C-alpha cells in the first residue's frame, strides 16, 4: 500500500554553485528518496516545473513504478526532451531508485547487476592561468594519485578586433588550435606517456577545425578529445571517424535521444559524456550505458562542480554497475558539501568508493542546506565572441 | 560475506519435454535460486557444462555480482555465443536474480523498474490436422478469451512428386505452402474478420525472395506479425524485404549471437525479437536486448514453446512486465505434472498472464517430484525436414 505523500524541491549552494534537490517522500515513516535536478543555469525555471507540475503528478502513486512513472511523466506535458523538462524528471527518478534500494536493504548498483570494477578511476581538471600552472597542478594531481588529468591552455598572438567591440568574452578559435599540438608536445616531453590526458574543445572550433586538431593530437596518445563539435554539428562526426583515430567524447550537452543515438549507432565516438540530470536520471541514463556497451562505447558522465552530490552518487552507482565504464569526471566538494550531504563518496588516490548502504547512500540536511540559499543571476562566460564579435557556441 | 556453495543442474520432464534447471545454494541457510538452462534437445551436454565448468567456476563467489559473473564466466571457455554455451550461462544468470529478488523481498520485475502493465497479453497456438480442425482451435482459443493466435496450415495446392526412391525424413513442399497461406487467411479473415490478432511462423522453411512475396501477399490481412521469413544464415535479406512489404516481422528464437540480432534492430528490420531468453544467455543479456529493441521502436517477443521450464517462463514474464517495448508472450498451456513440480506458475486468465508477487521469479522446484520424470535425450523426428527431391533443409 505504498503511496507518494510529497515531493518538494530544495534550492541549495553549499559549494556556491545553484543545486536542485528533490525529495519524495512516502506514507512509510522515514522512507524518502533523493535526486538531483542540477541545471544550475536554469535552477528556478527547474523548481518550477517540479513545484507546478511534477508534484500534482506524483501524490497518491506507487513509487516501487519506476518506469511507468518516467515513461507517463516524460510525456506529461506532451512536448519533451530539454534541459529544464529531463531535470524535473531526472530529481523524481533518481528519487525513486533511490527509495527502491532503501525498500531493498541494497544499493543501486546492486539493483543494477552489482560492482563491476573494484573502485572507479577518476579525471580531474588542471586548470592554471597559463601554461607553468598547469603543468604544475597535473603534477600536483598526480602526487594525489590522479593517473588520468584534464589538461587545457592557460587561462601565437590573437586576432585583432574590431575598432570597436560588443561586450563579451573573447576568444580566439584559431589561435587556439594552432596552439593545442604544441601544448601536447611540452606536456608529454616533461611528463611521459604512462599518465592519461583529455582535452576538452568543448565547441570552441569549426568542425574542420576540430577534425585537424584531432590528426594532429594522434601522436600524443590522448585518454579522449572531447566535445570536437557541438551538438548542432553532430553530422560532422561521420567525416572526423573517416580521418581520425583520436578517441573522441561527445555529449554533455545532449538532451535528445536523436542527438546520441546516430552517433552510437554508427560508433562514430568512444565515451558518451551526458550529464545524468539532464537526459532524465538514472532510467534513461542506464539505458544509454547499455546501448553504448553493445557498440563498444564507453562511459564519461559529466561531473562538473554543476551536479549535487546526489547527481555524483547516481553517476557513481551508473560507474560500478557498467561493464563499459570508461571514465569518471570529478570536481572536488568543499566541507559545506560533505556536511551538508552525508554519505559523500570516498575519494582516495585517484580512486572513489562508495560506502555500501542501501539506495544512493547520500542524505539531505534540510536545515544545513538552507543556510546556502542560492544566488540565481547569468554567467559572465557563456558571452562568448570570437575577435571580429560574433556570438559562439560557449 | 555471501557465497555461492553449491551449483547443481536438475533434470526433470514433467511435460514430458527434457528440462534443465540449476539450483544455485549459498552459505545463508534456505536462500537458493533456481535458473532456466533448457535446451531440450541437448539438455545432457547443456548438464555436461554446467557440472564439469560452471560450478567449480562458481563456488565460493558473491552471487550479488550478477553482472561480473556474467561477464567473466561468457569468456571463461574463451569459445563463446552458441546455444549450449549460452544456456549454462542462463541457468546460472537467471539463479542468481532469483537470489537478488529473494534477497531484496521483491519480484525480479520489480527489481528491474516495476510493472509497466495491469496484466500480460498472451498468444497460443491453433495446431490442427486440417482446416477446420484449426478454425475450430481458433473459436475455441477465443472462446477461453485469447486475443492473439498463431494459425498455421493442417498438419489446397497438391504437393510435388519425389523421385522414385526416397532418402527417409520429414518431406515437406516449401512452394505448395506458400501458395496456400494467403487462401488460409482470407478464409480466416471472412468467417472471424479483424479484430482477432493472428500470428503466422514461416519457421524458415521456404526461400527468402518467396519469404518476402509472402510478407506482401499477406499484408491485407494485417497479421500481428509473420514470424521468422528467413533462416538467421539468410538475415542479409531482410533489407530486401523491407524495401518492399509492410507486414510486421518477427525474428529470432534461434538466435544465439550479438552479430544475429544488432544489424536487424540498428536498421529496424524487424518489428518484433523472438529470442529463447535461456538461448541468449539468460536476463541480463535479455534485459539489454529489451533495451536495445526500445531505443529502436522494436517490440519484444520472448519464445514461450513448450521446450522451457516453467522458471524460464517466469523469466520471459518478469522481463515482460518491466519492459515499456513488450510486444506479446506466446504460451504454452502445462500439465498437471510441471504444475506439481514447480509450485508459482503464473495465473491464466482469459488470454493475460498474472504473476505471482513472490520474491525473486515467484517459482520453486520440488526435488523429489522433478525426479520422478527422468529425461528421455533421443533425437527429434521433425528436425530431418527434406523438401520434394529429398534435399535437407532448415527446419
Ligand atoms: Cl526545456
Ligand atoms: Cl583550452
Ligand atoms: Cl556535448
Ligand atoms: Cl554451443
Ligand atoms: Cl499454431
Ligand atoms: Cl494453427
Ligand atoms: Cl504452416
Amino acid at each position: 500500500n505504498l503511496k507518494i505523500t510529497n515531493v518538494k524541491t530544495i534550492l541549495t549552494a553549499p559549494g556556491g554553485i545553484d543545486l536542485a534537490v528533490v525529495k519524495i517522500e512516502t506514507n512509510e515513516p522515514g522512507l524518502y528518496g533523493l535526486g538531483c535536478a542540477t541545471f544550475t543555469q536554469r535552477i528556478f525555471a527547474v523548481k518550477s516545473a517540479i513545484d507546478e507540475y511534477m508534484a500534482p503528478f506524483l501524490v497518491g502513486k506507487d513509487p516501487t513504478r519506476i518506469e511507468d512513472i518516467w515513461q507517463s511523466g516524460v510525456v506529461s506535458g506532451y512536448w519533451r526532451n530539454g534541459p529544464i523538462m529531463n531535470n524535473a524528471l531526472s530529481g523524481v527518478d533518481m528519487a525513486l531508485w533511490d527509495i527502491k534500494g532503501k525498500l531493498a536493504g541494497m544499493p543501486v548498483y546492486d539493483l543494477l547487476g552489482g560492482k563491476c570494477r573494484d573502485g572507479i578511476p577518476l579525471y580531474c581538471h588542471t586548470d592554471g592561468g597559463d601554461e607553468v600552472e598547469v603543468e604544475d597542478n597535473i603534477r600536483a594531481r598526480m602526487e594525489e594519485g590522479y593517473q588520468y588529468v584534464r589538461c587545457q591552455m592557460g587561462m601565437i598572438q590573437p586576432k585583432r578586433s574590431p575598432r570597436s567591440k560588443t561586450p563579451g568574452i573573447y576568444f580566439d578559435p584559431d589561435a587556439y588550435a594552432k596552439s593545442v599540438p604544441r601544448l601536447f608536445d611540452h606536456l608529454r616531453n616533461k611528463l611521459g606517456f604512462g599518465i592519461e590526458f583529455i582535452h576538452d574543445v568543448h565547441e570552441r572550433v569549426t568542425p574542420v577545425t576540430a577534425i585537424n586538431l584531432a590528426k594532429t593530437l594522434e601522436q600524443y596518445q590522448l585518454f579522449y578529445l572531447e566535445d570536437p563539435v557541438a551538438p548542432e554539428n553532430i553530422d560532422w562526426l561521420k567525416m572526423l571517424r573517416q580521418q581520425s583515430s583520436t578517441p573522441i567524447s561527445m555529449g554533455e550537452l545532449f538532451v535528445n535521444v536523436n542527438e546520441w543515438k546516430p552517433l552510437i549507432d554508427n560508433r562514430l565516438i568512444d565515451y558518451i559524456r551526458c550529464h545524468v540530470s539532464t537526459i532524465g536520471g538514472i532510467t534513461p541514463a542506464r539505458k544509454l550505458a547499455v546501448y553504448s556497451e553493445l557498440n563498444g562505447v564507453r562511459t564519461a558522465w559529466h561531473g562538473p562542480g554543476d551536479i549535487s552530490p546526489v547527481g555524483v552518487c547516481a553517476n557513481m552507482h551508473l560507474d560500478l554497475s557498467s561493464p563499459n565504464f570508461g571514465i569518471q569526471e570529478y570536481t572536488p566538494m568543499n566541507d559545506a558539501l560533505r556536511d551538508v550531504f552525508p554519505g559523500c563518496p570516498e575519494i582516495d588516490h585517484g580512486y572513489a568508493y562508495l560506502n555500501d548502504k542501501p539506495g544512493l547512500g547520500i542524505d539531505i540536511d534540510e536545515a544545513k542546506a538552507a543556510k546556502y540559499p542560492c544566488e540565481g543571476g547569468i554567467p559572465s562566460w557563456t558571452m562568448a565572441r570570437t575577435p571580429d564579435g560574433t556570438a559562439s557556441r560557449p
